[PDB]
């Protein structure tokens, strides 16, 4: 039925990265859509929408999740997930980061990044549309095939929880004392998402390389009851997942190389998808070839240094467009 959208977004040099050439090894054209890497031999990519390095974060917003957030009020699922090598912005992509001193509000802040800057959308496009409705969001990171609470206000976060088949859903899962938290306005945001972020640096003074091999899973629920003109009871359910994959270039690494196989899988149309031998496959498995509305957005590196992991980078997300999911409303 429907094409998984891929984007690339490219970031400016950054302190570590030399330029030495006067014309650029990645050059991005927005009107073509095409990522032209210099390997004059070049490999020239055409995706759905391209970023170049001064693509702000609003614009990325704008483009890419505005859209989406408009099927996840008609109740589709879906999910944006960002790919590609450590320290080309996949975090600063999907989260973004604090302005220090407190020059900004967070809603006004131009670091903040499409998490944020979603949340706070939902309650503004929906307080004024008449529907009744509620948020409910959760945070579950994924390393080394175990499961970290975020946002459970309580718990040690070495405390992990399981996950396990939903009887009510073929191809969902339910996770176990997940923490699901409501919020009921826009200004409960901000202290939620810090609390995930707190947590988070205690579980990276737990595990090695927590970063860059961590899968991130932000979940936004959001129950909406309408009343129909016939006196019925409309109940649709719209779920978007924003997810942070571990980096690209890495049982620690299970997930991310089964979310290639199941890729390969997929995309040539090779009977056996393998979900089931990874959390964060299970997790996503309707993400993939199934009822969701996926966007991968592919983070690229514009420098001579990274070229390597930038095009592996391409080549992957570039056949991720042939997916086709069916997407499907929760009433
Ligand atoms: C789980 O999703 C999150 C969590 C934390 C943040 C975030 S950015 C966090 C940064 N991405 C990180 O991983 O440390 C925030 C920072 C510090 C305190 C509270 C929040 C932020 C929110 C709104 C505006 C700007 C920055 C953004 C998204
Ligand atoms: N689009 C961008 N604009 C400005 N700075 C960026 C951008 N993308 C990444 N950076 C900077 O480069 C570094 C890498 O970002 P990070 O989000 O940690 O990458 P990842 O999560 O992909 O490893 C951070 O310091 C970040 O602020
Ligand atoms: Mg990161
Ligand atoms: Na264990």
């Amino acid at each position: 039925m429907k094409n998984i959208q891929v984007v690339v977004r490219c970031r400016p040099f950054n302190l570590a990265e030399r330029k030495a050439s006067a014309h650029s090894i990645v050059e991005c054209d927005p009107v073509r859509k095409e990522v032209s890497v210099r390997t004059s031999s070049r490999k020239t990519y055409t995706f759905d929408m391209v970023f170049g390095a001064s693509t702000k974060q609003i614009d990325v917003y704008r483009s890419v999740v505005c859209p989406i957030l408009d099927e996840v009020i008609m109740g589709y699922n879906c999910t944006i997930f960002a790919y590609g090598q450590t320290g080309t912005g996949k975090t600063f992509t999907m989260e973004g980061e604090r302005s220090p001193n407190e020059e900004y509000t967070w809603e006004e802040d131009p670091l903040a990044g499409i998490i944020p800057r979603t949340l706070h959308q939902i309650f503004e496009k929906l307080t004024d549309n008449g529907t009744e409705f509620s948020v409910k969001v959760s945070l579950l990171e994924i390393y080394n095939e175990e499961l970290f609470d975020l946002l459970n206000p309580s718990s040690d976060v070495s405390e992990r929880l399981q996950m396990f088949d939903d009887p009510r859903n073929k191809r969902g899962v339910i996770i176990k004392g997940l923490e699901e938290i409501t919020v009921h306005n826009k200004d409960e945001v901000y202290q939620i998402l810090e609390k995930g972020a707190a947590k988070r640096t205690t579980a990276a003074t737990l595990m090695n390389a927590y970063s860059s091999r961590s899968h991130s899973v932000f979940s936004v629920t959001i129950h909406m009851k309408e009343t129909t003109i016939d006196g019925e009871e409309l109940v649709k359910i719209g779920k978007l997942n924003l997810v942070d994959l571990a980096g690209s270039e890495n049982n620690i690494n299970q997930s991310l190389l089964t979310l290639g196989r199941v890729i390969t899988a997929l995309v040539e149309r090779t009977p056996h998808v393998p979900y089931r031998e990874s959390k964060l496959t299970r997790i996503l498995q309707d993400s993939l070839g199934g009822r969701t509305r996926t966007s991968i957005i592919a983070t690229i590196s514009p420098a001579s240094l990274n070229l390597e992991e930038t095009l592996s980078t391409l080549e992957y997300a570039h056949r991720a467009k042939n997916i086709l999911n069916k997407p499907e409303v929760n009433q």
